[PDB]
């Protein structure tokens, strides 16, 4: 349990899409950054990500700035990094990422793979947590990513929705 409502997602094997990127970053780091955010979540559940290249996935990855067509805009560089729809049809699920930051893969703002994973807690059902050692804290910090696995309260969470 925990967003307002419990939204989940009724089967645990979900597709993503990554639909554009950004210049910060080449491609592929990117494509890991996502992928090892997906894998944090996996490795606590019996989610299984499944990405697909072009067409419909249960959640889309993009890089967009300022208004973006779903009435929540961006705030250029720094404030707002990126956000993310609860668990449903179209865009439920879905992770938006601010274009105007500079990505990362590093200890300089802003890190693509701890913004991404704490985004898809939210994509799969999680809010807040007032932990303030948790993934699912409301505010941005870096932490080291080269072995990174979830926080014990964030895997609390991700349990107590899907087991
Ligand atoms: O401005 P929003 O309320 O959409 C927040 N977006 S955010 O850019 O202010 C934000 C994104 C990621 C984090 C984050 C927290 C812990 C670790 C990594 C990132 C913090 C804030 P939310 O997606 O957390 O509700
Ligand atoms: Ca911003
Ligand atoms: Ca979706
Ligand atoms: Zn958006
Ligand atoms: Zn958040």
């Amino acid at each position: 349990m925990l967003t307002p409502g419990n939204p989940k997602w009724e089967r645990t094997n979900l597709t993503y899409r990554i639909r554009n990127y950004t210049p910060q970053l080449s491609e592929a780091e990117v494509e890991r950054a996502i992928k090892d955010a997906f894998e944090l979540w996996s490795v606590a559940s019996p989610l299984i990500f499944t990405r697909i290249s072009q067409g419909e996935a249960d959640i889309n990855i993009a890089f967009y700035q300022r208004d973006h067509g779903d009435n929540s805009p961006f705030d250029g560089p720094n404030g707002i990094l990126a956000h993310a729809f609860q668990p449903g049809q179209g865009i439920g699920g879905d992770a938006h990422f601010d274009a105007e930051e500079t990505w990362t893969n590093t200890s300089a703002n802003y890190n693509l793979f701890l913004v991404a994973a704490h985004e898809f807690g939210h994509s799969l059902g999680l809010a807040h947590s007032s932990d303030p050692g948790a993934l699912m804290y409301p505010n941005y910090a870096f932490r080291e990513t080269s072995n990174y696995s979830l926080p014990q309260d964030d895997i609390d969470g991700i349990q107590a929705i899907y087991g």
